[PDB]
C-alpha cells in the first residue's frame, strides 16, 4: 500500500486514543499523539509533551483500533 | 534480485497467512499482515491494529511459504 | 504535521527548558539544548557540551512543555 | 570496491551454500539464500522461506567461501 | 542550527581535545579525534587510529568545551 | 575532512593488516579485509570470507595503524 502512516497517526490524533509506543531501548511511553511530521512525534500524558524519534519507534499500539 | 519485498507482504496479506514479526528490541508480535507502505506494517491480532515501522523489523516468518 | 521537530528545539534552547535525553543504548543525558543542526544537538550541562547524534537520541522530555 | 554485495548473495543462492545470518538483537538465522532485492533476503530453511530485513543484518557467514 | 557538526569534530581535531565516544553497544571509546569525513572518525589513542562509523556514536563527550 | 573511509580500508586491504571489527550486538570479528563497496565489508580469517554491513559496524581497530 501507499501512504498508510500519517493517516494512521493523524486517526490517533484527532479521536484523542490513547497509545503505547515501544522503542528500541524497550522504554514504553503512554499518552496521546499531540502532532507528528517527517521525522517526530509529539507525545503528550498527563506531565508534559515530549518528543519521540520515529526511528527509535518499533510499534505503536492503540487502546483501540482506528478505521481509516 | 529486484522490487520482492512488497510480492511477499501482499501475499501475507491477501492469503491471510499468520505471521510472527521479531523486532530489533527483541519483542515478537504475532497476528495478521493488514496492509503495509514505505515505511511501517499494520499487524492486526484478535485486540487491535498496531503501526509497526519497517526499521525495527529484523524478519517475518510466516506460518507456511507465501509462493510469489 | 510538518517541519515540528525545529521549532520544538528551538523553543528548549531559546527558554533554557532542561530536558532529559534517552539515548538508545539506555544513557539519559540530562542539560539545555545549546544548538543543533541536521545531524546533531549540542547539549550543556555543568561539566561541558556534549555532540549527541539525533539517530541515537530516541525521546526527548522537557521539564515543562513547550508551547509551539 | 563497488557492486560486490549483490556478486555474493547471488553465489550463495546459485550454488545452494548454506549460510548464518546474524541480526542485530542477537539471533541467528540459518538456512539458504532463496532471492533477494534492495532491501530484504528472503531465506529458505527446512520449515518455511522467512524475509529478513538487511537494515536488520550484521553479518551473513557461509558454510564455505562463494568465488566472485 | 545549520552545519555545527564539522566545526564541533574540527575544534577538537585543531586543539587536540582528548574525548569520550559513547557507542550504540555500550563500548565507550577515548582518545583524540584524527579526522573525519561524511561517514566516519578516525580517533588515535596510545595505541592506533580506529574508524569510527559515525552511524554507531550516539555522544562525543569532550575533556572540556569547545568554543566554535 | 572528505572521502578518508575508503583509503582507510583500502590500505589495510593492501597491507594485509589484521583488524577487529566490533559489530553493534557486541559480536567482535577478526580477519583480513578481502574487500568492500558502499555497503559491505567482506573479512576473511581462517575458515571463510563473511560478508559484513557497515551499517551494523561500530569501529574497526587494526592490529597497527596505517598511514594514509
Amino acid at each position: 500500500g501507499q501512504m498508510l502512516a500519517d493517516p494512521f497517526l493523524n486517526a490517533l490524533r484527532k479521536e484523542h486514543v490513547p497509545v503505547s509506543i515501544y522503542l528500541v531501548n524497550g522504554i514504553k511511553l503512554q499518552g496521546q499523539v499531540e502532532s507528528f511530521d517527517q521525522y517526530v512525534v509529539l507525545l503528550r500524558n498527563t506531565s508534559v509533551t515530549q518528543m519521540v524519534y520515529k526511528h527509535a519507534i518499533s510499534t505503536i499500539v492503540p487502546a483501540r483500533s482506528v478505521n481509516l
